[PDB]
């Protein structure tokens, strides 16, 4: 088997079914204790709760949910009737990702796509009845950053007050975005600084609201 699917089983193992904490807490005891994987973790994640319970948006696109950490810690905090769309591009990691949420109850607020970003992007309106986004997480390939937010505001998915919420920015780094965004009068940013998911080693994440054209 692959670490995604003892991470997995792990969870299946360790948590309690509907208690999405569970699910968090094990993934983050089995990455510290057995085998590092690229969640965003715990150090971030308090960042990311902090975010998302400021902002309580209704609809967030995430790019990249590898087993679905993220796609659970944001899914948790969604007030009833709000909606999660994550895109993944590896079908292994999208069938764990499904299994992770229903094992976390959360499979009626969350819809896992199965598919490159940028070929999905474009669908969103029409085939998915999304009008504008009110946050996005980014956490995909790093050199897919800043050319998925041009394609976002492309096809109208941003609107004035549109939350991006970037990982990575320092490691493994995702230069080109940051330079685009905090050089941009049509984004409004914020760093916060933290550290690489189960490791000692800085990382942030930036924040940036779409101003309008
Ligand atoms: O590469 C990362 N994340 C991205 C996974 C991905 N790779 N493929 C996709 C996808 C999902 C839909 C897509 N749609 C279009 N392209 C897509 C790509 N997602 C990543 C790497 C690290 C990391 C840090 C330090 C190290 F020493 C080694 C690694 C840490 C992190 O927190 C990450 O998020
Ligand atoms: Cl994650
Ligand atoms: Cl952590
Ligand atoms: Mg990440």
């Amino acid at each position: 088997d692959t670490k995604e699917q003892r991470i997995l089983r792990y969870v299946q193992q360790n948590a309690k079914p509907g208690d999405p904490q569970s699910v968090l807490e094990a993934i983050d005891t089995y990455c510290t204790q057995k085998e590092w994987a690229m969640n965003v973790g715990d150090a971030k994640g308090q960042i990311m709760d902090a975010v998302i319970r400021e902002y309580s948006p209704s609809l967030v696109l995430e790019l990249g949910a590898y087993c679905g950490y993220s796609a659970v810690r944001m899914a948790r905090l969604l007030q009833p009737g709000a909606r999660l769309l994550t895109m993944e591009i590896n079908p292994d990691c999208a069938a764990i990702t499904q299994q992770m949420l229903n094992f976390a109850g959360l499979q009626d607020k969350v819809t896992i796509l199965n598919g490159a970003s940028q070929d999905l992007i474009p669908q969103l309106k029409k085939k998915y009845d999304v009008d504008t986004l009110d946050m996005v997480f980014l956490d995909h390939w790093k050199d897919r950053y800043l050319p998925d937010t041009l394609l976002l505001e492309k096809c109208g998915l941003l609107r004035k007050g549109t939350v991006l919420l970037a990982d990575n920015v320092i490691v493994p780094g995702t230069p080109d975005f940051l330079a685009y965004v905090r050089g941009s009068s049509s984004f409004e940013c914020t760093h916060y600084s933290s550290y690489l998911e189960y490791m000692k080693v800085v990382d942030g994440l930036e924040k940036a609201i779409y101003q309008g054209p």
